[PDB]
């Protein structure tokens, strides 16, 4: 045991609740596009990707007594007897975006979603958790909850507990984004353009002047006119005025730019993809979007679940319409595999999404030799 | 013994903390976004490699009587009877990157996390280090943590304690880029826009001038007009003025740009990870962040494991989604190497990430011979 | 930062003159305004100010790229291992750096 917990418990009793501004946040998710399409294809990608158990630790965990197909099918096939898997799946993802941590309840035999927006964690004075609070009055425990942390520096220490919410930290950006968009529509909506200023060093009748400001309005507009030229008479004279603010001073462009980069930067997605890419840029942006971005979000995930059931689990995609290999590719290399003796035929067949024969040729390894 | 020990511990008696300033760096990472980004990326990318055990060193280490399969499952599996891998090591890297150093315990079987926020280490009049000091009252010892340093050289000398953080020589760029950024949504915000200025000698009724300005404005909109002529009247002068201080002026661009460069340099992440990248960029800079950055940090962390331990601990990645090699160069390579009998075919499945099989032929090199 | 340099030859009231400078101010902005037309009365004149030291003029990039690259180059590191590097960049750099220094 840590003889230092206690002060651990003292520095943090209690968990932060990181989203600091949640109505914001889901007004901008609603309302605008950029955080949308961000969020829905991390979320999307963090649904996809299958979950593959593997063998057991000889160790004693929190859910014991769970046998591995029983496991598996409701890690890949239902989570509940009342909910899906993708939905189930997507709220896991969704609260440990958009809230720092996520949270999973584990029944007897079912195991359940609960979100990470009201729940607090508490310390224990001496292991590592007294106990979860949801809202309150639910008081759930520790054997019974998934507990799935992503890193946070919060306050002036870094926390054994809690998480830092991903999408909080772009609502700076997003406000900025936002009122920068609407600057360009209210100066359109409120600047004024006009053509053409007349003046006179005496009144000259507010109705008639009137009636010749539209005469001179329509008639000299190619459009809606067939003149173009004016006499002036009476000492009436034409100031030669200029613009005072043209729209190509708020030149937005390269700072909007910059806002969409930044906001595509913090939840990882590379900005190829959400735009066209060569064939030198799909399938490598594809790869590091997955991997390098979402592979951590699942191992967070199924490194919880591995302490919690002790059975090795790993975010095995394999699947994915986004990750399939290339077919010449990886046809050429299980084929060399196959024939230089590496692998059997059954592996190349299990790696190729197919189901292994029951054969005996293929069961033994080919051992080319001459 | 050193006879120099003495005066080196008179020259520094006790370590400091060197995230001068903890609070600034927290609000920078809750709200700014590319200091988010970064950190995550590295913490997250140093929690993925595994942990490799290799032999035993015939040396007397603080650690005793440790079996290689228990390390392995400590180091790997499960670090604590109340904690998870995964968090254990996002714990243990963000303390080694936002502060200096970063501590581990070490029970009689169990391997607890320390934060390092807390925790001052007093040297030695002797040998090395007399003791660690949490906080204060706890007083761990020597023999029983694990200590990770990082380089540093902190005031007039370099100090084999303590250690420096890199998140904070990165607070002056934070705060830098973010007033920037403010000062562009508070001109905004505060910048004038105009269409016309006319000017009169003398007064003309407020209410009325009020009145016909909102007319004059409304009316010489295209959107929401129908009248581009003016025929002023009695005198009145239209001052062809200017804007003074256009928003073009403010070239922020290539600053944040600085800027961003800024933050991602002193964490070592590329800038190419964040954007999109060709096949050539893509899979070269994720090698380079992973290796140049990530291993010489995560190398610190099995150096000092390897002193407590006595058992020659590396980062194994072999199994990380981002360096996963390419499949026909991998391929090729493999066979080459088991055809022409450098290699035999059960290690070429071990560098495959399978599981060796028990047979006779292939336990033993082809030979290929004639 | 200036918008406007509205000009006066007599004395008009500093605590009026300062409320609708404000009022002017906060209702000529299209953010927070729906007027852009200024009409002035009493003889108040409209001086034609221009910006004197305009942030364009401060072009530090190309001298901070310099002393970066000046930084980087007493160590001896490439500079393509601090940026992003394709396959002919990135592993010849990353032997350079090591071999050479």
């Amino acid at each position: 045991l840590n003889p230092g917990q206690r002060i651990i418990r003292d520095m943090e009793p209690v968990s932060h609740r990181t989203n600091r501004k949640p109505f914001t946040t889901g007004q901008a998710y609603s309302k605008i596009e950029i955080l949308n399409r961000t969020a829905n294809m991390v979320i999307d990608s963090a649904a996809e990707c299958s979950y593959t158990v593997g063998d057991k630790y000889n160790i004693v965990t929190y859910a014991n007594g769970v046998k591995t197909k029983t496991l598996d099918t409701l890690l890949n096939v239902r989570p509940n007897p009342f909910m899906d898997i993708s939905t189930f799946r997507r709220l896991v993802v969704t609260d440990l975006l958009f809230e720092g941590c996520a949270y999973i309840y584990w029944d007897g035999t079912s195991l359940y979603h609960v979100p990470a927006a009201l729940m607090q964690v508490e310390a224990d004075a001496n292991k590592f958790i007294k106990k979860f609070i949801f809202n309150n009055q639910i008081n759930y425990r520790v054997d019974e909850i998934i507990f799935i942390k992503d890193n946070s520096y919060v306050c002036g220490t870094n926390s054994q507990i809690s998480g830092q919410s991903r999408v909080a930290t772009v609502i700076d950006s997003l406000e900025k984004r936002s009122k920068m968009l609407n600057f360009k529509e209210k100066f359109l909506d409120n600047g004024t353009v006009i053509g053409l200023i007349l003046e006179t060093d005496e009144i000259l009748n507010k109705k008639l002047r009137e009636r010749k400001q539209e005469e001179l309005q329509l008639d000299y507009n190619p459009s809606t006119g067939q003149s173009s030229v004016l006499i002036l008479d009476g000492g009436m004279k034409a100031k030669p005025y200029s613009q005072i603010s043209s729209f190509k001073d708020l030149d937005f462009k390269e700072d909007i730019e910059g806002f969409n980069k930044s906001i595509c930067l913090a939840f990882g997605v590379p900005q190829v993809l959400l735009d066209g890419g060569n064939n030198a840029n799909i399938r490598p942006n594809i790869e590091l979007f997955y991997y390098m971005t979402i592979i951590p979000m699942l191992n967070k995930l199924t490194s919880s679940l591995t302490f919690f059931f002790g059975y090795k689990i790993t975010p095995n995609t394999k699947e994915v319409a986004a990750l399939t290999p290339d077919k010449e590719a990886e046809a050429k290399h299980l084929t060399s595999l196959v024939n230089n003796g590496i692998i059997t035929g059954n592996e190349a067949r299990s790696e190729l999404n197919l189901e292994p024969l029951d054969d005996e040729q293929m069961n033994k390894i080919r051992i080319p030799a001459n």
